[PDB]
């Protein structure tokens, strides 16, 4: 038992990590087949980016103006074009250490593993889970510019974010693969900020379902509720209201612990109107929305990955 | 910015988790240089362990008995031996991807990453620190025996942990890479528990001066406080006691700030008496102490590894 964030194994990832530096700017790369991928934000220079034009940019760039480092080997770049906000550098070298891989966009609500990057090198992994805003709350230093965040399913990678850049509430902001952001963020310097939040309740109720997994029961009761009545106390909260479908995604969870979703919402309401009372679950004073009903269910039952 | 529970990148580790099976027991086994390590308890039965004599039960064991999966390939065993509760299988076949490694013994109150690991395949990875008790607050499920723990310092792994059990709160134990448990358990069944913790004062101040790096200044205040002060508001709250090698491990955090360690422990102290009155500091509303002075400035500087 126990219950912990827990990131996917980085290796497959790691992998593919590489350094890209155009000029005097160095961030990191995505080395996959022969394609490398990372933010077109490495063609803007410090005047550019207010109102750069990346296409008059990329015009202006040869091959040779992007210097791709794998480790102590250094990848010959032999095309270069942009996808939304993307960059793909075409190498003449497949990396053979490709995984099998996938683009997929995440949904707000949804959790990915963080590879943390600079020049290339990998530094940490940590689970993030997309805002309802389309921010993540990561972990990002100067030169992490282009850190992927993924999922892993059987052997196949999923990749879902790129990273791009921090927020004035220290939020951090990305895209996915396909240089599309996650958000109304624009790789352009503005004073753009995140916007209102709410707190994902499906996320909560499954990770309630957790904690009695783990044997934390003290908020639990006998009461009920609707789904109409707790989606009304959801709204005084900040809570998202709450559907069948996340009623129906809960369902292996509920019948696994022999309570009910609507019983586990009722409990949820009294936590957000009486709060905790000096208490914790799963070692934590505060409600966690940031776990899905998958997460739980990998972690309280326990699938592995080749 | 951004401060996250965040592990060691998995790749080195990954490269070395096989699969060992006696009889009808299945465990994790670590494969460095023509060596695998794994916990002798493979070697047990069902009637076994209540005070198996693990001398008489290897003694009885051939290389045959031993049949070890690195993936989809399986290794010859050539040799056996057991140092303390770990088994050493020679196999015929030297790891090809063994990273530079030491096998290190940590203290409590430091911090390492474990690989969660069933059947040899990597599951999950994440940040746990060593309680004063000698537990760690884990998440394993059966199949997680021989899951190890590890640091990575430039491109050397440190290991220092390898799994064994679940105790009866749900706290996890273990074994060094030599075989020596952490702390006074045995790898018998008996009614052995974990026995009293204590919370890692250092650690907790280390985690507010990350707290004020990433602009959360709430708890800070004018007044200071006297080491002895400090340390008899600490036994009250079940806090260990501060040292003067606390204080100096925390000198560069405390330059960088510009908050003198004693101001810390002050506001501390305050947290302690008055809790945090509705408040959060990086996103706990629970003072936080699994998390070294190392860590804090790994994180809040930014080192890579290679
Ligand atoms: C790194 N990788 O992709 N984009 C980046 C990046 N670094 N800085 C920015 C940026 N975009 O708009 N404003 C900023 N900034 O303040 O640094 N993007
Ligand atoms: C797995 N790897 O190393 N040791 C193990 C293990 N599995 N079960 C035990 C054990 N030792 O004492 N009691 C138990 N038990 O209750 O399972 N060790």
């Amino acid at each position: 038992s126990g219950f912990r964030k827990m990131a996917f194994p980085s290796g497959k990832v790691e992998g593919c990590m590489v350094q890209v530096t155009c000029g005097t700017t160095t961030l990191n790369g995505l080395w996959l087949d022969d394609v490398v991928y990372c933010p077109r934000h490495v063609i803007c220079t410090s005047e550019d980016m207010l109102n750069p034009n990346y296409e008059d940019l990329l015009i202006r760039k040869s091959n040779h103006n992007f210097l791709v480092q794998a480790g102590n080997v250094q990848l010959r770049v032999i095309g270069h074009s942009m996808q939304n906000c993307v960059l793909k550098l075409k190498v003449d070298t497949a990396n053979p250490k490709t995984p099998k891989y996938k683009f997929v966009r995440i949904q707000p609500g949804q959790t990915f593993s963080v590879l943390a990057c600079y020049n290339g090198s990998p530094s940490g992994v940590y689970q993030c889970a997309m805002r309802p805003n389309f921010t993540i709350k990561g972990s990002f230093l100067n030169g992490s510019c282009g850190s992927v965040g993924f999922n892993i399913d059987y052997d196949c990678v999923s990749f879902c974010y790129m990273h791009h850049m921090e927020l004035p509430t220290g939020v951090h902001a990305g895209t996915d693969l396909e240089g599309n952001f996650y958000g109304p963020f624009v790789d352009r310097q503005t004073a753009q900020a995140a916007g209102t939040d709410t707190t994902i309740t499906v996320n909560v109720l499954a990770w309630l379902y957790a904690a009695v997994i783990n044997g934390d029961r003290w908020f639990l009761n006998r009461f009920t509720t609707t789904l109409n009545d707790f989606n009304l106390v959801a709204m005084k909260y900040n809570y998202e209201p709450l559907t069948q479908d996340h009623v129906d995604i809960l369902g292996p969870l509920s019948a696994q612990t022999g309570i009910a979703v609507l019983d586990m919402c009722a409990s949820l309401k009294e936590l957000l109107q009486n709060g905790m009372n000096g208490r914790t679950i799963l070692g934590s004073a505060l409600l966690e929305d940031e776990f899905t009903p998958f997460d739980v269910v990998r972690q309280c039952s326990g699938v592995t990955f080749q």
